[PDB]
């Protein structure tokens, strides 16, 4: 694998120990071998489960999620998808790693799908080798691939509301039951409703990931309620998922807004990962997979891997030369490669809307190429009465940085800034200048 111009799909189903069992022994190669080495997790809970599977070996974990006292004289690195994307967008030098192993490389966040393209481009340059470790890499048409157990596969009605009846088989299992819900505000109505019939609930969504993931195994819960993020690579000990087999698609229209559509189905990829928290105890045949609907390619046109051109565009690889998507999932938005690049002022605003702004990728990109500067926010309240921001069926009011009470009123309206209560609170206090 480690030979350069190299990309390695390393495909084993779920649970075949791609973490724990395969990933030490490239490790161990690549160190053998003196290659300055990138190991990229998905989120800060996979990078502290990795630091377990590593442990001993000289590896910087370039991340807070991990407490080590570092050598000095480490030549691999782990850092989160997110964390590689903002550190090649910024003015930070990022060494020319030898080998590129992406862990969980099906996530389809933008950061993520960037990521892939500059490692597949610098591979394609014959500069570097790479391994992206995923079940289920792009385009794949398999919802239902191999576990380490059998898995009690069975398509039925599943709620995404709360219910009175007609649906007994939820509420009567004594096991522990992994739920995907196509967003936070849905999951919020059926952990309310399993709450009432007694039931001990978790919830889990991209803001509240690592708090909450660590009740799973602090506290006994009977139901996990979980948006797509559990799909990259989250364990737990469970013995049945219930899949929506739904999720939002960001949807960029007329290049002038965003919507959240749908529900719609999800990708096969998806639908295998969901599926894949069960079946991984060899010892625990019979896991339950009950789902709710078919699945769908919903990557194509989705603004994820437009999102992807922008972050690209604005990364330096050589010369005027600009990293492509990574060749299987290119085909999911139509960009023309470059058209995203900023002068350097507007990169730098680009690059702070999102980091300290914490604003969407393509909201950012608005902002930023629009000549606004970063602490600038006249913008939050010029916009339609059609991009109004509502909360609670009435407009969304902040305090200015000058005192004054407006509407909230976008000049560009992203649906992701205000999904729900923890992002209209978010995006309300970057109007207010609060950060
Ligand atoms: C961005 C970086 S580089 C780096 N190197 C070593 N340790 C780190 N932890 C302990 C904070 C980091 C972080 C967060």
């Amino acid at each position: 694998m480690l030979k350069k111009k190299q990309l390695t799909v390393l495909d084993l189903h779920p649970g075949a120990g791609k973490t724990r069992r395969v990933l030490p022994e490239i490790v161990r190669e690549a160190i053998k071998k003196r290659l300055r080495t990138v190991i990229l997790a998905p989120t800060r809970v996979v990078a502290a489960e990795m630091e377990e599977a590593l442990r001993g070996l000289p590896v910087r974990y370039m991340t807070t999620a991990v407490n080590v006292t570092h050598s000095g004289t480490e030549i691999v690195d782990l850092m989160c998808h997110a964390t590689f994307t903002s550190r090649l967008l910024q003015p930070i030098r990022v060494p020319n790693y030898n080998l590129n192993i992406m862990d969980e490389a099906h996530f389809t966040d933008p950061s993520s799908i960037a990521a892939r393209g500059y490692i597949s481009t610098r591979v394609e340059m014959g500069e570097a080798a790479a391994i992206f470790m995923t079940a289920t890499p792009p385009g794949t048409r398999d919802a239902f691939p191999d576990s380490n157990s059998p898995i009690m596969d069975t398509e039925v009605e599943v709620p995404e509301r709360a219910w009175s009846s007609g649906f007994d088989w939820v509420t009567d299992h004594s096991g522990k039951t992994v739920w995907f819900v196509p967003s936070v505000r849905n999951g919020n109505e059926i952990a309310a409703c399993l709450t009432k019939a007694g039931k001990r609930v978790i919830q889990l969504s991209r803001k509240t990931f690592e708090t909450e993931f660590q009740k799973t195994k602090n506290q006994e819960w009977d139901f996990v309620i979980t948006t797509d993020i559990s799909e990259m690579g989250a364990n737990f000990k469970a013995d049945r998922v219930i899949d929506s087999r739904r999720c939002l698609k960001p949807v960029i229209l007329d290049g002038e807004r965003v919507i959240l559509a749908g529900p719609m189905p999800v990708t096969h990829a998806s639908a295998a990962q969901r599926r894949g928290r069960i079946g991984r105890n060899p010892n625990k045949p019979g896991d339950e997979y009950m789902y709710g609907g078919g699945c769908a390619e919903t990557d194509e046109g989705h603004a994820h891997w437009l999102e992807a051109r922008m972050l690209l565009d604005n990364i330096y690889l050589q010369d005027g030369l600009i990293a492509s998507l990574y060749r299987p999932e290119a085909d999911k938005v139509a960009a023309i490669e470059g058209e995203f690049k900023l002068r350097t002022e507007q990169r730098k605003t680009f690059v702070e809307l999102m980091k300290r702004g914490d604003l969407p990728v393509w909201l950012a990109y608005q902002v930023a190429s629009a000549g606004i500067t970063y602490t600038d926010r006249r913008w939050c309240f010029d916009g339609t009465t059609n991009n109004t921001i509502m909360e609670d069926s009435v407009p969304a009011e902040v305090w200015t940085k000058y005192g004054e009470k407006r509407v909230l009123k976008p000049r560009w309206m992203d649906a992701r800034v205000c999904s729900d209560h923890a992002a209209l609170k978010s995006f309300k206090e970057f109007a207010a200048g609060k950060r």
